[PDB]
């Protein structure tokens, strides 16, 4: 099994902050 320990889990979220893809709603 797998939890939130491992690098895979925590990848996602390293991914999560470079989330720019909001900022095109402000033209």
């Amino acid at each position: 099994e797998q939890e939130l320990l491992e690098l895979d889990k925590w990848a996602s979220l390293w991914a999560w902050f470079a989330i720019t893809n909001w900022l095109w709603y402000i033209k």
